[PDB]
């Protein structure tokens, strides 16, 4: 089956310039008997390749390409089935973009390529080609943010309580500063939030979720929360199926020595409106045209393998800029590797949550690891 | 009930400078007895104002502010209920950001304010750091543009269980029609709702798919040429038959069209795979999967000229789709004010009554924005 694969990479600037001649001749000779067509673009620092061929042929070729020491930071942009080949003849075609002016590069690409009966701009491949020629250095990883240049650097359980809480830091590595702490519910035997709520009866869950927060607040009050925010998780029903859950939380957090604005609530268009209204007037924080939260948390699945995914990179960069304009805090969660942190920081993330920095800590403030040079 | 209203606006650069000392002193004197507080930021070209008070007091005041000829392009950024007053004992006060070094404006704020965890402060910082981002450029002012017509021949085609209206998706910069959208009509020329209501519930998926033959037939004898064509389809109409994709193929080819010319606006993945293999394009009317086109909803387009939220969402949708290589169309564009602001955030393809009204079985008349 005919498949299109599009990736982007960059060279090592510290090493001798990559031999484009030897690269292209060997590529052309190897691609032809395998039925592989396409084009390679080079701007001095970055490569950009379109590959067309069978799924079997492209999976094999890309593995060799990924593992090639001539380039690094291989970022996959597109991988889809195709109805027709855009590129014809076959040497692997190559353009050194340093030799082309404005629209001369697009003109040479369009010389031998076919993009159907409609305008080439209607083809995703052509648009991606155009974006690299126009602004390829956009998602080019900066030298200070190369992963290889970085490396990484007590309290008891309480079984007698109906529930307990583990605290995880949300950190800002650039200023080596804790931004907030999130309270995460744990069972009396140390189990996860799933295990806890499964041991509670179905008709009792909402009320348990709300009343569990008293233990999180008490934990937060006994710990040195030096003007740090505390985030707590709540089911929509826990706030809604209660006469005054906002007022309940208010009385509970104030009795523990906390302020309204110090507490953030992490979470049905109908029931949420009058609840958020009361939470806002109380002074608590919440985490687009209808309403705006104080914080948006980029999920772990967008964070996972962000260094190789041009889609995930584009989405996260789009979230950062939008939230900046709206005045909404952004936190990337589920950060497990140096690579993820580097790439998330390159697209504008400054606040992080994950096992790389700080693991959840049962009934206390855990230790934080910070990324340092070399 | 305390509320916060934040907006940005722009000066008139070719008119005598507004006496801001007079305005702010008058503002401060009027605001405080009415329980209104806040600040004004000035960067030479733009205003940024935070207003605090009751919902009723701010509505009445902001209404006077919107109709004030001393400024233009008033764009609302925030209107939300508020826990506490941030600018207590400050009716109104101006900060000229040009008289401050970096951090200086923000530090002054914090000395008469009553930080980064607050939305208002982040927005203040955003205007201080890069206020000119959504500053509407001079050649894109609504009054520097006029719509002018470029004739429509609508026809009734009897002997058909359905009809189709065609609406152009246009590219004003190249004065070019990008594609035509097929919109289903009843035999009497009634709405899509009017058409589907005549069809029995169990036959609605079969009818939706098989009605496309008449859309293909219309596009072919037009002739379509080098232009695209949505068709819209229900997901169920694609599952209804195992060779639904193969049937659409046969139908468009028999109408003299190409696969790459046709765009369609669990279970779904297998169909998506079949649509790509065949060569047809797909639109949403992201990591798993990527369409060829996304269409910005009419609600986001409505009042985008006065909504900073909608401005921000659309801009980053545009930028995201640029990086993904996805075509972006703004739908429901009714006014020049909308077109100008969509153009300023990076939209280049447009659909709406401003440009082209849907035309029963034929290519309608198109209007273009021309510079003044
Ligand atoms: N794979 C990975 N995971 C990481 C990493 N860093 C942190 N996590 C984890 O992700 C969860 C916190 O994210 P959440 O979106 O608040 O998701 C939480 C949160 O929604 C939640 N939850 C916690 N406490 C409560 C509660 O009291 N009430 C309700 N309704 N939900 C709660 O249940 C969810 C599952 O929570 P947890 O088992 O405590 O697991 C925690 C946590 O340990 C990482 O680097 N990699
Ligand atoms: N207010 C306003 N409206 C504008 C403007 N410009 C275009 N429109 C309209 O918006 C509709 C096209 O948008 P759609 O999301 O495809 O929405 C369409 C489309 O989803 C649809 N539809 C049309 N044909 C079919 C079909 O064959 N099958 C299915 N399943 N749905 C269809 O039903 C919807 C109703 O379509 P229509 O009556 O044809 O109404 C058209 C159209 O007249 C504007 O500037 N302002
Ligand atoms: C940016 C770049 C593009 C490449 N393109 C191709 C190509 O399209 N075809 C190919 O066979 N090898 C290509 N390679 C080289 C492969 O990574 C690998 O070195 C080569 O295929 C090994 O083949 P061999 O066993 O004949 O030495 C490329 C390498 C780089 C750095
Ligand atoms: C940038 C801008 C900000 C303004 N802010 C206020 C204000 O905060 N309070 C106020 O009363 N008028 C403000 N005005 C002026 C009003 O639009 C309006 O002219 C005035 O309130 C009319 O009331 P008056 O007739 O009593 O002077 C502002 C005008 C502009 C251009």
């Amino acid at each position: 089956m005919l498949t299109t694969l599009i990736y982007r990479s960059q060279v090592h600037p510290d090493r001798p310039p990559v031999d484009l001649d030897a690269l292209v001749h060997r590529a052309s000779s190897k691609n032809l008997p395998l039925g592989i067509t396409g084009i390679l673009l080079f701007n001095g620092l970055q490569f950009f390749q379109v590959l067309e061929g069978t799924e079997e042929a492209l999976e094999s070729l890309f593995s060799e390409i990924q593992s090639d020491p001539r380039h690094r930071d291989v970022v996959e942009l597109m991988r889809d089935y195709s109805a027709y080949r855009r590129f014809h003849g076959t040497g692997m075609r190559i353009l050194d973009l340093r030799l082309f002016e404005t629209d001369g590069a697009l003109e040479e690409i369009l010389r031998f390529s076919t993009f159907g009966v409609t305008e080439p701009v209607n083809d995703r491949m052509f648009r991606l080609l155009s974006a690299f020629i126009a602004d390829g250095g956009r998602y080019c990883l900066p030298e200070p943010l190369q992963p290889s240049r970085w490396m990484m650097m007590a309290p008891q359980h309480l079984p007698g309580q109906p529930c307990q809480f583990a605290l995880q830091a949300i950190v800002e590595p650039a200023k080596k500063r804790v931004s907030s702490f999130e309270a995460l519910i744990r069972s009396p035997t140390g189990g996860s939030p799933v295990e806890m709520f499964a041991a509670i009866a179905a008709e009792d869950r909402y009320r348990f979720d709300l009343e569990s927060k008293a233990y999180a607040f008490a934990l937060a009050g006994q710990l040195p929360l030096g003007k740090h925010q505390l985030a707590i998780n709540l089911l929509p029903g826990s706030l809604y199926h209660h006469p005054d859950a906002v007022g309940w939380l208010m009385d509970s957090l104030l009795a523990a020595g906390l302020r309204p604005d110090q507490v953030l609530i992490e979470v049905c268009f109908d029931q949420f409106r009058k609840v958020l209204k009361a939470l806002r007037v109380a002074g608590m924080k919440l985490a687009l045209t209808r309403f705006q939260p104080d914080k948006i948390k980029v999920d772990a699945e967008l964070v996972r393998d962000i260094h190789i995914s041009g889609t995930k990179q584009a989405i996260v960069a789009s979230v950062v800029r939008c939230c900046e304009d709206l005045g909404i805090t952004v936190v990337a969660e589920g950060v497990e590797t140096l690579e993820e942190w580097c790439w998330l920081q390159s697209v504008g993330i400054r606040l992080f949550q994950g096992f790389l920095f700080s693991r959840p800590c049962l009934n206390g403030i855990g230790e934080i690891c910070w990324p340092v040079a070399r």
